[PDB]
């Protein structure tokens, strides 16, 4: 119950394979283990959505950091080191509604 700032529909950063930290959005916390022994090795990750390209990734919290609104707005406002692919990325995640308000619960 401490330092808890990573929930569903929460904009978080994640290191992409080969590329630096990319702006993603946490969807759900999926946990997987060996089978049903819970005494060997656990493999928990965070299902996040990537932008602008509507994609996703599954990695541990270690490769994921908490992202805020000011931080995102700042990253984009960086008038020192910015890339078209990088800016568009943060610009895509800058709009929470894109993913936020995703209600469903069961299917018809």
């Amino acid at each position: 119950s401490a330092d808890d700032r990573l929930n569903f529909g929460d904009r978080i950063l994640v290191k992409a394979p080969g590329y630096p930290w990319w702006p993603a959005l946490l969807l759900r916390r999926k946990e997987t283990k060996d089978s049903l022994n819970t005494n060997s090795s656990f493999n928990v990750l965070y299902k996040v959505l990537f932008f602008p390209d509507f994609n996703f990734a599954w990695v541990k919290r270690n490769s994921v950091k908490p992202l805020l609104d000011s931080e995102i707005a700042k990253f984009l406002g960086s008038s020192k080191r910015k890339s078209k692919e990088l800016i568009e990325a943060y610009e895509a995640s800058k709009t929470p509604p894109d993913l936020k308000e995703e209600s469903s619960t069961d299917l018809e």
